[PDB]
């Protein structure tokens, strides 16, 4: 039918936010044509050869020619949420990058075929929670997320200690 | 203590899925604190003017490319108190040309706070999909800092939609 692929592109940080805070890794999100975050993919089309063809297919035009420069095997999988209303299944994929990699996908990003129309722009995830107990990652989840989006992050948070 | 903070523009001639216009591309950001806000940040003593700090801010931010464009006194909107923390919040809007943009976009990147202050720039969308909510709608469900969304939402008004 229609299968839905979208991958987390994370990078280790040894970067200190404030020279004291530790940022842990870098995680893209990107803030989608509807003005809710979610990751970069989407719809595996017809003429793909495979779910993993057609997601590093869906990165190249929404992350650019950098995304490129790796590729998401079957082994980056992580789960599959059935969407039951809009009859599609969405699966999902977390990539191990270099920091200097990731750094590479951000700079390129702005040449990407779907820049400023479907993706109008690319944001990493603060990990960390502030002083306050507020600022940082409880509310980056506060803001809105496209489907199982949220979920998805959440589940690979977890999954890697967090 | 007085706090400056820009948004920058441009005329967008694009329309998204080749049929909804664009109109203008805007920068926002996505703040080290997971809220939306615009570039800028505290002006201090050696900064002569507000204008001074906030391009000074911007330079910080957005990397070299805000050292082509400068903001002064004629691209004024606001100023919004806030309360608590006894702060002025002053607010700009400066015109550049969509190449101008690209160039703040593509270079911010390489800015002294990519991957610290500034967790990546978002353009706003200014349009509004046939669910009536996907869009601007949506957009502004999103987390701001302090005064970030009644800003916007007063220049969208005062020229933009
Ligand atoms: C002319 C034209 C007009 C269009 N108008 C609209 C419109 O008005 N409204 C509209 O919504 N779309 C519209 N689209 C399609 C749009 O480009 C999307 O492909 C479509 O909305 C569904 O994909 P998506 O935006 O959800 O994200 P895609 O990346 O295309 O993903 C496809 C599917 O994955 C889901 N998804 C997206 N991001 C994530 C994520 N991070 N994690 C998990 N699942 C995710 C989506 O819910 C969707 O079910 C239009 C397309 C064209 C060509
Ligand atoms: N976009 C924004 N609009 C208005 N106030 C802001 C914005 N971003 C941050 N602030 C506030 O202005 C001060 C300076 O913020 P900053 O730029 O993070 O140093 C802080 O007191 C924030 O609460
Ligand atoms: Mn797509
Ligand atoms: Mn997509
Ligand atoms: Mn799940
Ligand atoms: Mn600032």
């Amino acid at each position: 039918w229609r299968h839905a692929c979208h991958a987390l592109l994370y990078a280790p940080d040894p970067g200190m936010l404030f020279g004291r805070i530790p940022l842990r890794y870098a995680i893209l999100m990107q803030m989608r044509f509807d003005g809710r975050l979610g990751f970069p993919g989407g719809f595996v089309d017809t003429q793909d050869r495979s779910l993993e063809d057609g997601l590093n297919r869906e990165l190249r035009e929404e992350l650019g020619e950098a995304a490129a420069a790796f590729r998401v095997e079957r082994t980056d999988y992580r789960s599959s949420h059935v969407g039951s209303g809009p009859r599609v299944v969405a699966h999902f994929y977390a990539k191990r990058l270099t920091l200097e990699e990731l750094l590479a996908v951000e700079a390129g990003a702005t040449r990407a075929k779907d820049h400023g129309l479907e993706v109008l722009g690319l944001v990493r995830v603060p990990l960390y929670t502030l002083r306050d107990g507020v600022g940082g990652l409880p509310t980056f989840l506060e803001n809105s997320f496209i489907g199982s989006a949220r979920e998805q992050l959440l589940e690979a948070l977890q999954d890697l200690g967090l």
